[PDB]
């Protein structure tokens, strides 16, 4: 079982620079992530995505989010998300446990 509290710290240190999670939170370098799970990639209104992210056209879930976060440019070549990857499966599980609740 992932640990959301550890996930929240991982989000703060690794993601928060570029992303907010709450409903009505602002777009920053990256898009606000409210409602990300169960939505197709590249669909947050008011954000200018790469065609790479739009045409990947993946329905985000816990599993493909983990694949993506391992290595974003591998999963979506051409993406403008400048993030190398979360190496540790436990860190991905914790982060995603947090993100599923925080973006709900
Ligand atoms: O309008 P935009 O800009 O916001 C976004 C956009 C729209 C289109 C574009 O050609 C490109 C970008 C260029 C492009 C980029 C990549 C990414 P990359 O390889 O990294 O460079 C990849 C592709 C691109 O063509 C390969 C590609 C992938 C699929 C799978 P899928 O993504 O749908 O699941 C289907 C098509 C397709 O060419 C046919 C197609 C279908 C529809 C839907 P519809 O029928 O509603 O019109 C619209 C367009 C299409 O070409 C038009
Ligand atoms: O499978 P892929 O391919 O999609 C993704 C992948 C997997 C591995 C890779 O070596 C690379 C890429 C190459 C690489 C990339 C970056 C990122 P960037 O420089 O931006 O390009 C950074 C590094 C790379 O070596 C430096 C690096 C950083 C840390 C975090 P930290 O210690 O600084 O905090 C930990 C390791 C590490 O080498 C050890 C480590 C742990 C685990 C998970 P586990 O231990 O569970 O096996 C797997 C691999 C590891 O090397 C294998
Ligand atoms: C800035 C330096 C970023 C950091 C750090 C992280 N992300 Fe990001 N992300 C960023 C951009 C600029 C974009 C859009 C990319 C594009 O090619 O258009 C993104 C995108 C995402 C997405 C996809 C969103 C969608 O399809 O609507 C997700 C799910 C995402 N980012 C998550 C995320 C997480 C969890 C991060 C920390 C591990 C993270 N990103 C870091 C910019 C930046
Ligand atoms: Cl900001």
């Amino acid at each position: 079982a992932g640990s959301a509290k550890k996930g929240a710290t991982l989000f703060k240190t690794r993601c928060l620079q570029c992303h907010t999670v709450e409903k009505g939170g602002p777009h920053k370098v990256g898009p606000n992530l409210h409602g990300i799970f169960g939505r197709h990639s590249g669909q947050a209104e008011g954000y200018s995505y790469t065609d790479a992210n739009i045409k990947k056209n993946v329905l985000w879930d816990e599993n493909n989010m983990s694949e993506y976060l391992t290595n974003p440019k591998k999963y979506i070549p051409g993406t403008k998300m400048a993030f190398g990857g979360l190496k540790k499966e436990k860190d991905r599980n914790d982060l995603i446990t947090y993100l599923k609740k925080a973006t709900e």
